[PDB]
RNA sequence: UCCAAGGUGAACAGCCUCUAGUUGAUAGAAGAUAAGGGAAGUCGGUCCGUAACUUCGGGAUAAGGAUUGGCUCUAAGGGUCGGGUAG
């Protein structure tokens, strides 16, 4: 990554596995300028846009959730594991 | 010789009911258990607590909460248009 310039780590498998901010005075994307028209405005337009485009994914995300392998049960499972542990994160203390 | 509902049984079975048929058969009155001994007899004694898993399609392309951008060569990857200074 030092030898290509770059100044953070792209979010690879690899990178959070077996291994950020190069640079440490971090420096923000939203004042870092396209430097081309065309795209300027589109890049803006986006950023405007963030809140639409993260509740699309968290939808998206919502409904991979409800379609993956019995999600019914996994639910279910993960209501039992909260209530059993909620129950211990008091117990064990009182 | 023809037709042939459902539920429990969760082992053909048995039990109960739906549709449909019966109330026929003179009427009234008034096997089980057992203390102690133990053959002394006789011919002859499915349901409560765990964990991993686990079904169909569509998707190709390293992943799928995160900052997605992801190899080399190899047919196509919507159409079109547009290039200076001087005489």
């Amino acid at each position: 990554a030092k030898l290509y310039g770059l100044f953070r780590l792209p979010r690879m498998p690899e990178i959070t596995k077996y291994l950020n901010w190069l640079v440490d005075p971090p420096v923000n994307m939203d004042e870092y300028k396209y430097k081309d028209k065309k795209r300027e405005k589109e890049r803006q337009e986006t950023l405007k846009n963030i809140s639409l485009i993260n509740d699309k994914k968290k939808l998206k995300s919502e409904l991979k959730k409800k379609n993956l392998a019995w999600s019914d049960k996994t639910l279910t499972k993960e209501r039992k594991l909260e209530r059993k542990e909620k129950m211990s994160l008091k117990r064990k203390a009182i």
